[PDB]
């Protein structure tokens, strides 16, 4: 079944359902400091994206997940299986962009998207600053297969903006390295090459854009770019946090921001 394949967990109760989608390198346990604040007021659905170390490697389809919509279709199938409709989807990074694409295919399934550290494209063009030059991304992936561990460990403190003794860093590394390496390399190459800019105009569900003020993967101006190009309402809140996973590394600041955007719909 879909539920067992994605380790679907349902908690709480209520009229409205909140769906929590972890990002790259983590699993649904990343939400553990947020869920207790939701369960009395909402039904909460948690799931692992295919390829997370907690999922069966034999279910990972290398063709399916070399494009982001493999993840979008899985999400739709999950929401259909549990007859969830008009949900409040909270996602980190790629997960929030997969939900955005899913919301083009199936707007009925989403009341709004709460997006932690989203970007539609990492790589610079002449008129778009995504944060990375084409050839520096090419180098960072040159022999990605042979250097995965080395590159991941050496970049993780910069990506998360916390150090190797930090509780957040040790938790991230645990789940990151439970992925099968060829799986992680496939997902990584897919994320780094994404260009969702052509689809933003087709998103119509309200989007809440939450970002760190210093994120090596997400220039602050990318939040504004999203706000300008999304097809429906949106709002941007830049937090006084650093790092690409502020919900994991700086929950004391971040969890109250996420809760406010879950609870409060966008105004005029």
């Amino acid at each position: 079944s879909i539920g067992l394949a994605h380790n679907v967990t349902i908690l709480g109760s209520g009229e409205t359902t909140v769906v929590l989608g972890h990002g790259y390198g983590t699993d649904q346990s990343v939400w553990k400091l947020l869920v207790p604040y939701l369960v009395d007021d909402y039904k909460v659905l948690l799931y692992d994206h295919m390829g997370a170390g907690t999922t069966n490697p034999d279910y990972f389809d290398f063709d399916r997940y070399s494009s982001l919509e493999g993840y979008s279709y899985d999400l739709i199938a999950i929401l259909e299986e549990f007859q969830v409709s008009k949900c409040i989807y909270v996602g980190h990074s790629m997960s929030s962009m997969a939900a955005a694409v899913a919301s083009i295919f199936r707007p009925d399934l989403f009341h709004k998207l709460v997006m932690i550290s989203p970007t539609p494209r990492l790589i610079n063009t002449e008129e778009y600053y995504g944060g990375f030059e084409q050839k520096v991304m090419d180098e960072t992936l040159r022999s990605l297969d042979e250097n995965f561990k080395s590159l991941s460990l050496g970049t993780a403190p910069l990506l998360l903006a916390c150090d190797l003794e930090s509780a957040a860093m040790q938790e991230y590394c645990r789940t990151l390295f439970n992925m099968r390496p060829d799986i992680a390399c496939c997902i990584t190459r897919m994320i780094c090459g994404l260009d969702l800019r052509p689809y933003l105009g087709h998103v119509t569900v309200p989007c809440h854009i939450i970002q760190s003020s210093n994120d090596i993967m997400v220039p602050v101006a990318v939040g504004e770019y999203l706000r300008k190009n999304l097809g429906g309402p949106s709002v941007v809140e830049v937090m006084p946090t650093e790092g690409h996973l502020p919900h994991l590394s700086m929950p004391e600041v971040t969890i109250p921001v996420v809760l406010r955007h879950i609870r409060q719909d966008i105004t005029d």
